[PDB]
DNA sequence: TCAAAACGTCGTACGCAGTTTTGA
DNA sequence: TCAAAACTGCGTACGACGTTTTGA
């Protein structure tokens, strides 16, 4: 568990503001209790002959990775513990998308406890739903909604 | 000349990098005695639902306005002297935008001279060039070398 | 199972220009 | 003539998902 500049921070929020991305899913896989797996992504987009910038990203933060994907390439941060520590720290300086980093970290610390009752876990799921919602979201698929219309058996 | 606070100028700069534009230009329009205008453009774009943001620049940079085009709007600072000041505090915190940066500030302090000579005006036109080579630039037509091919016819 | 990684899809929301007009 | 504003075109570079696989 690591604490950042803060003047690391305040950079990089307004970057995450302009190109970044905090994302939530409900991933339909039948290998879950629930039958959907709750996937929490933060993400860094840029064109690939920029990836030097993203390779710092990992650098500083000190955990993630960098993926390419024909031109474009992403730095991503996935694995909840870190995320944890990094958003907490970053939250207090995004303007774009605080709300959604705030429900992110929400969401993570219900994540025992959601793995307990179906609609515990059914709550965390509209949370999501609000996080789609801050964001551009145009090809979204598994709400909150398509969970219980499933936990119906 | 207006001190912007740090934090501000952090946040800003990394925001700029992202989704903004430090823009210069070689403008035809043959009222000007070189047949072309300097034109130096600092622009924050934005989903207009998002236009708060951009008012606030207006705001928190003192200078500057918003326009609407529909689905997303802009941020714009075109004045030549608060450019300057602006990219001067902004600058050092750059990290994908710091050499247009710099470009677009010494255009700005050669712009009086450049007036003088073709050959001075046709140097700083060169400058232009290196900032769209650094820019994403996918459809300028006009370039120093098109500048070149009309002082020529003369 | 589950966290996490891997791989693909899609519609913009940006960026980066162009041209033309204003108003002394 | 000029600084500056106004208006327009266009091709991504992003954003924000989806679907599937890994590896104990
Ligand atoms: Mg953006
Ligand atoms: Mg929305
Ligand atoms: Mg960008
Ligand atoms: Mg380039």
């Amino acid at each position: 568990n690591t604490k950042y500049n803060k003047e690391f921070l305040l950079y990089l929020a307004g970057f995450v503001d302009g190109d970044g991305s905090i994302i939530a899913q409900i991933k339909p896989n039948q290998s879950y209790k629930f039958k959907h797996q709750l996937s929490l992504t933060f993400q860094v987009t840029q064109k690939t002959q920029r990836r030097w910038f993203l390779d710092k990203l990992v650098d500083e933060i000190g955990v993630g990775y960098v993926r390419d994907r024909g031109s474009v390439s992403n730095y991503i941060l996935s694995e909840i513990k870190p995320l944890h520590n990094f958003l907490t720290q970053l939250q207090p300086f995004l303007k774009l998308k605080q709300k959604q980093a705030n429900l992110v970290l929400k969401i993570i610390e219900q994540l025992p406890s959601a793995k307990e009752s179906p609609d515990k876990f059914l709550e965390v799921c509209t949370w999501v739903d609000q996080i789609a919602a801050l964001n551009d979201s145009k090809t979204r698929k598994t709400t909150s909604e398509t969970v219980r219309a499933v936990l119906d058996a």
